[PDB]
Parts: structure tokens; sequence; C-alpha cells
């Protein structure tokens, strides 16, 4: 089997995306947040807390003539942005793109933090990053794509993310006409649960190509590409009046700016980041200065290639034995 979903940025910045999902019987379709860097399927939901519920759609598992509770289940999760949430957990039938698992651990919650609150184009999230990092207690549960793999006609899924548009996930194929040139496949490392890998190094514009060992997360769930400083530093040095903002939180550049590109490594091959991608707008409405798309991981303990760098490229999570990760250009 396959399946197909395009995914829709939730604003003109890109700050995150969202992708249709059909859960239980009738159908209720929910917009959610795919996330490689997390485990959880989790929904707003009738038994959500209602004043944490502000625009969203919710699941009502009562509504659903294939759903069943997960007797004693529960979950709680706490991201890496601060926020979290929490529930009970339901069994039923998940579709994506036209890929059905019947009996998927569907995470309702009951309580949620603000900013999801505050976010109602977002319904809930679906990780895609290894069930061992699932978080329901106390039996861990399977995630989406673990469930369907050994279905799908081969075990992979791929990230095919638009700048300012839509894009794709496909579960199951590789699109052979959505990338240009070759896929460079590089190891993965799931010791700590994530798409964990080592990107050969980076340019900033048309400088030359730095070669050194970046280790990493393929996160379609994080906006942002987080990298050490000493990369971060040399990367807004090419912006005119460009400087680390402590009260705002990370590099701030003027909004009049031409931005630099940026590449990673991949192997031998190179992903060309535009440097458009790594504008996000007004630090506040009105403002002209802007807040950069490239931002220090120190601290985070971890460097994370979020959707700037994720949406430059074809992505292929490849579940087979031994994961790996794919890289095109497109
Ligand atoms: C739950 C994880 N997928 C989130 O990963 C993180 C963690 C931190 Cl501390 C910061 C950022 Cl931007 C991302
Ligand atoms: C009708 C078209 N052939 C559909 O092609 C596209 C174009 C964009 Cl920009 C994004 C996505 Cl998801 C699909």
């Amino acid at each position: 089997s396959t399946g197909s979903a395009t995914t829709t940025p939730i604003d003109s910045l890109d700050d995150a995306y969202i992708t249709p999902v059909q859960i239980g019987t009738p159908a209720q379709t929910l917009n959610l947040d795919f996330d490689t860097g997390s485990s959880d399927l989790w929904v707003f939901s009738s038994e959500t807390t209602a004043s944490e519920v502000d625009g969203q759609t919710i699941y009502t598992p009562s509504k659903s003539t294939t759903a069943k509770l997960l007797s004693g289940a529960t979950w709680s999760i706490s991201y890496g942005d601060g926020s979290s949430s929490s529930g009970d957990v339901y069994t039923d039938t998940v579709s994506v793109g036209g890929l059905t698992v019947t009996g998927q651990a569907v995470e309702s919650a009951k309580k949620v933090s603000s900013s999801f609150t505050e976010d109602s184009t977002i319904d809930g999230l679906l990780g895609l990053a290894f069930s061992t990092l699932n978080t329901v207690s106390p039996t861990q549960q399977k995630t989406f794509f673990d469930n369907a793999k050994a279905s799908l006609d081969s075990p992979v899924f791929t990230a095919d993310l638009g700048y300012h548009a839509p894009g794709t996930y496909n579960f199951g194929f590789i699109d052979t006409t959505a990338y240009t040139g070759s896929i460079t496949y590089t190891a993965v490392s799931t010791k700590q649960g994530f798409w964990e890998w080592t990107s050969t190094g980076y340019a900033v514009g048309s400088g030359t190509f730095k070669s050194t060992s970046i280790d990493g997360i393929a996160d379609t769930g994080t906006t942002l590409l987080y990298l050490p400083a000493t990369v971060v530093s040399a990367y807004w040095a090419q912006v005119s009046g460009a400087k680390s903002s402590s009260s705002v939180g990370g590099y701030v550049f003027p909004c009049s700016a031409t931005l630099p590109s940026f590449t990673f490594g991949v192997g031998s091959a190179r992903i060309v980041i535009p440097g458009d991608y790594i504008d996000f707008g007004p630090i506040s409405t009105g403002s002209s200065s802007c807040f950069g798309g490239i931002q220090s991981s120190a601290g985070i303990g971890i460097n994370i290639f979020g959707d700037v760098a994720l949406k430059a490229a074809f992505v292929v999570f490849n579940g087979a034995t031994t994961p790996t990760l794919g890289f095109a250009s497109k």
C-alpha cells in the first residue's frame, strides 16, 4: 500500500505545516502537524478542557464506532520549545492520504499548554520519530508509520515541504518526479529515538565550504534551523546589521536586508537553502527588525535540521531494518 497527502503552511511565514488526517468511523478529519521529532499521535478532543480549546477541530471518540478506550493508558509530553499536553488514549482507525491503519493509538488531550490553545490551525500532532520515544504509559504505543510499515510497498516515508506553498508527505514510495539529481543517503543513529544524522559541513552564501561534522536531527516539527554557535555566527556576520538579541531570544536582522543562502552537506552532496527561506519576518507587528531562521543550538543539547533546512530538500525517511535518511535537491 501507499499514501500521499498534501501538507500546507499554517501561515505566511511557514511557521508549521498541517496535513489532513482521517480518524474514526465515520471519519473525523483533523489537521495535524507531522513531527519527525516526536512519536505521539495526539489530538484536541471532546475531552480537552474547554477553556483550552480555541478554534481547533476536535476528535470525539464517542461518535466513532471503531474507537476503543485503551484501558489505564495515559500520556504526557513536554516538547523542547516549552509546550506540553497530556491525556488518555483510544485505539481507532487512522488514514493519511489513502493509507489506513486500524488500531492506531490516538492520544486524546485532556490538557494542552497555552501555545497549543493559541494556535487554532493545529488540531494535534502526528509523531514520526521512533516508537521508543512514545509517551503512553504503562504500555508504550507505536507510531502511525511503525504500524503501517509492513503493509507499505517500501518501508519509507518522504517529506517534501513547500516554501510559502503546499507540499507533500508520501508513505511507501519515492516519487522520482519530485526532486532533481540523485538522492544521497546518510547513516542514522536511532539511539536517542530521533532521525539523527551527521552533516558533513556548511557554506555561507558563495563562500567556501567548511568540512566539519554536525550531528543533528531531521525534525519536521521544528520551524527553524538550530546549529552550533560558531556556524550561526559565521552566517549572520554576512548580514549587515544582524545581531544576537538577548531580549528577543536570538539573531535578528534588518528587514531591508537581502539574506545569503546557507548550504549544508549530506555526504558529498550539498543542499542549498535560499536566503529568503531564512527570513521569519518582523519580530513584532510593524517592526523593521526581523527574526532569523538560523539560530544557535547552544543549550538545546542537539542541532536541529528543522523546516528551514528540510523544505530546501526532498527528504527520505527510510525505515528499513537499518534506517537511513536521504536528501535530494528539488
Ligand atoms: C521535543 C523535541 N522534538 C523538540 O526538540 C527541541 C528541543 C529544544 Cl530544547 C528546542 C527546540 Cl527548537 C527543539
Ligand atoms: C495541480 C498541480 N499539478 C498540483 O501540483 C502541486 C503544486 C504545488 Cl506548488 C504544490 C503541490 Cl502539493 C502540488
